[PDB]
DNA sequence: TAACAGTCACCCCCCAACAAC
DNA sequence: GTTAGTTGGGGGGTGACTGTTA
């Protein structure tokens, strides 16, 4: 809301060079990986004479003065309700990035998935053939079918979930022991269910 | 820290139900 | 009690990789 129209900080020298250089390198090397083009761009920035870098730096200093002006002008027009909604948006965006960074590290570290419930088991088996066009309609079908299962049929799902709670217990015991060996005791559970 | 960007390989959120903090 | 992560796919999104700077 407020954060969308908020003036944004200017781009520093190298990033300004990189933005202009990447389309040129991408034109001349269309099947190359961007990571590799960025590595060459950064080598070109390092070799660049200081008199050329200064040209970029001077524009940055001047863009920073425009920024101070825009950000003062913006903030001054804001009501306390706006400021407050701006600070919440910034907080939410920060929290969401922090949580995604923590999740990607757990995937990189090979963390075992949580146990699958008898219901998760049923969604896995039943989804493909469940009536519905879109995945949201098919899930509404599945959930209703789950509601109507006999004890006889529900037992199969209950037994698959029992096995997965054992796999979860085994996998966790060894992953936690490995996290300790790599010095990541912060990743371990505080509480474990009996 | 997070600004620029293309690609990869997930991640989150919706619809729903069902251990760890 | 509340949050987060799971089974399913698909829309819409982003951190890691490649870098430097303020």
């Amino acid at each position: 809301s407020v954060l969308a129209s908020c003036p944004k900080k200017p781009v520093s020298s190298y990033l300004r060079f990189s933005k202009e250089q990447l389309p040129i390198f991408k034109a001349q090397n269309p099947d190359a990986k961007t990571t590799e083009l960025i590595r060459r761009i950064a080598q070109r920035w390092r070799e660049l004479p200081d008199s050329k870098k200064k040209i970029y730096q001077d524009a940055y200093r001047a863009e920073w003065q425009v920024y101070k002006e825009e950000i003062s002008r913006f903030k001054e027009q804001l009501t306390p309700s706006q400021i407050m909604s701006l600070e919440k948006e910034i907080m939410d965006k920060h929290l969401k990035r922090k949580a995604m960074t923590k999740k990607k590290e757990l995937t990189l570290l090979g963390k075992p998935k949580r146990p699958r419930s008898a219901y998760n088991v049923y969604v896995a088996e039943r989804f493909q053939e469940a009536k519905g066009d879109s995945p949201q309609e098919k899930l509404k079908t599945v959930k209703e079918n789950w509601k109507n299962l006999s004890d006889s049929e529900k037992e199969l799902y209950i037994q698959h979930a029992k096995e997965d709670e054992t796999r979860y217990h085994n996998e966790m015991k060894s992953w936690e022991e490995q996290m300790i060996e790599v010095g990541r005791k912060d990743l371990l559970r505080r509480t474990i269910k009996k």
